[PDB]
């Protein structure tokens, strides 16, 4: 069937929408280049449209319905529980889009008469009819990206459908305890949101190492969303009916599931028809979960019908990476043609076509790669990078606009162990917060796609925590990587990792003669700065699983 189907109404705006980053005396402290940068708006939805619309015509076999099995054997074991209309409110993101019926997250939040009982009003609605179509809005996604003139041209607004904010709490009594417990116990070692970063870089390399012959690959599967079926949504659905459940939450997961997450009819934010989707839906709590056990289904599947020995996957959503053993280059490649072909059966085709690689350092799976670098003793430590144009592109819009989104954040806090993040965003954001006297402003940031508030403050033992205390005596780093970053410096009009050494020890300095935290910042962050390295002693739920697009808050 057709991914979608479009009346004609235009997928529009519900507020203004910036594209350009503004001069700023801050912003371009940092990026000089600012034409470079761009945001996504609405008036590109037309593009992405025609992308992501296409028919699907999946073909399933024995080694698709072999491993289905085998995970449905493992969701038997799992127990889940449904969740009261305190804990789902709980649950929601104080600047959540908010109904259509009278009230807001903050109404939700505050578990206000009105906004409990219309929760309570839907969910037994969904209780009673479990056929009707539940209205989703569909809309633009505004994402800051730089130009890369190689591609031809910039990229196109992704398109993000939700249902109302009453539904929304209605899915997490339902399946938050689904969504967040059950992946782990189907595909094991191979989810990959149960891994902090250190846990995740030591996983790949520890699966690298365990091969004779190592060979590793990525798949790109081509619009991911738009190519699951309403069959694999169906599939996804008896997988969590295979959980010991409560009889309403079995009741009310055949409502969603049939209502909502097979498709259903799609409006704008004026209100007009915008056409009807037959695929998943980019904001829903069951995208992430639903995702990864489709794409690592398919994908186990596949790995038999190519034969590839002795493989490891590691699955994030769409995000797929393989690791096996080696048959020869010529036999690699013919592999992975038919490896390919499964997925293409199974209504998965790929973007660009999976390459073989035999160096860990040159894939790249969930945008990331791994990488090499030493403690203060030389010893060897491996970590996860990428190619910092993107962050720091949103880090400059992100500096000159305020901008609910902190990507920064999350990039220093996913990242640090990098020396673009340690050099370069951890410098220009001290200096900002120090000079704004925000030191002790919290900051909303994305984790996995949950919403969390951090404080920059506590970023040493975050740091510690999810890395290790080697992210804070990282040197000698790889010649590939340092070349990365100096080429993407000089693309952007970054100030060269020699200005940014300036910066850091002013700053260092700075937060050294502040109190508390603010010295142990200064002290463990910017110990690269300077020659005379003080003593870095260890300082005296963020991955269990993935909620992209789930509206979730923690
Ligand atoms: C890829 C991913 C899991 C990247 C990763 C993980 C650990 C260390 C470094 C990179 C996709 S899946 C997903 S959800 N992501 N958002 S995130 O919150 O995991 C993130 C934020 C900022 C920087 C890296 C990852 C991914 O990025």
């Amino acid at each position: 069937s057709m991914s979608y189907t479009w009346t004609g109404a235009l997928i529009t705006p519900c507020a203004a929408e910036e594209s350009k980053l503004p001069i700023n005396a801050l912003s371009n402290s940092l990026l000089r280049h600012h034409n470079m940068v761009y945001a996504t708006t609405s008036r590109s939805a037309g593009l992405r449209q025609k992308k992501v619309t296409f028919d699907r015509l999946q073909v399933l076999d024995d080694h698709y319905r072999d491993v289905l099995k085998e995970m449905k054997a493992k969701a038997s074991t799992v127990k889940a529980k449904l969740l009261s209309v305190e804990e789902a409110c709980k649950l929601t993101p104080p600047h959540s889009a908010k109904s259509k019926f009278g009230y807001g997250a903050k109404d939700v939040r505050n578990l206000s008469s009105k906004a409990v009982n219309h929760i309570h009003s839907v969910w037994k609605d969904l209780l009673e009819d479990t056929v009707t179509p539940i209205d989703t809005t569909i809309m633009a996604k505004n994402e800051v990206f730089c130009v890369q003139p190689e591609k031809g041209g910039r990229k196109p607004a992704r398109l993000i459908v939700f249902p109302d904010l009453g539904v929304r709490v209605c899915e997490k009594m339902a399946l938050y305890d689904v969504v967040s417990t059950l992946p782990q116990v189907v595909m094991g070692s191979s989810y990959g949101f149960q891994y902090s970063p250190g846990q995740r870089v030591e996983f790949l390399v520890n699966t690298w190492k365990s091969k004779k012959n190592p060979m590793g690959f990525s798949y790109d599967t081509r619009c991911f969303d738009s190519t699951v079926t309403e069959n694999d949504i169906r599939v996804e659905e008896s997988i969590y009916q295979c959980c010991d459940l409560a009889p309403e939450a079995r009741q009310a997961i055949k409502s969603l599931t049939e209502r909502l997450y097979i498709g259903g009819p799609l409006t704008n934010s004026k209100g007009q028809n915008c056409g009807y989707r037959r695929c998943r839906a980019s904001g829903v709590l069951t995208t992430s979960c639903g995702n990864t056990l489709t794409c690592y289904l398919k994908a186990s599947a596949a790995c038999r019908a190519a034969k590839l020995q002795d493989c490891t996957m590691l699955v994030n959503g769409d995000d797929l990476v393989v690791i096996c053993e080696s048959a020869g280059t010529q036999e690699d490649a013919a592999s992975l043609r038919v490896f390919t072909e499964a997925m293409t059966r199974y209504s998965a085709p790929p973007g660009d076509p999976p390459q073989p690689e035999y160096d860990l350092e040159l894939i790249t799976s969930c945008s990331s790669n791994v990488s090499v670098a030493h403690d203060a003793s030389g010893k060897r430590v491996y970590y996860l990078t990428r190619d910092p144009t993107t962050p720091l592109a949103r880090a400059a819009w992100e500096t000159a606009r305020h901008t609910p989104v902190n990507s920064w954040l999350g990039n220093i806090i996913m990242y640090a162990p990098t020396l673009w993040a340690r050099m370069i965003l951890m410098t220009h954001f001290f200096s900002i917060l120090l000079a704004q006297e925000q030191l002790e402003k919290a900051l909303d940031c994305q984790i996995y796609g949950a919403c969390y508030s951090i404080e920059p403050l506590d970023l040493p033992q975050i740091i510690e925590r999810l890395h290790g205390l080697s992210a804070f005596s990282l040197h000698s780093y790889s010649p590939g990587e340092i070349n990365r970053v100096a080429s993407c410096l000089r693309k952007l009009g970054v100030p060269p990792l020699r200005a940014w050494r300036h910066r850091a020890r002013n700053v260092r300095a700075r937060l050294l003669s502040r109190g508390g935290r603010a010295a142990i910042c200064g002290k463990y962050l910017f110990n690269w700065a300077v020659k005379t390295k003080l003593k870095l002693t260890p300082i005296a739920s963020w991955f269990t699983a993935g909620y992209s697009g789930g509206d979730i808050y923690h």
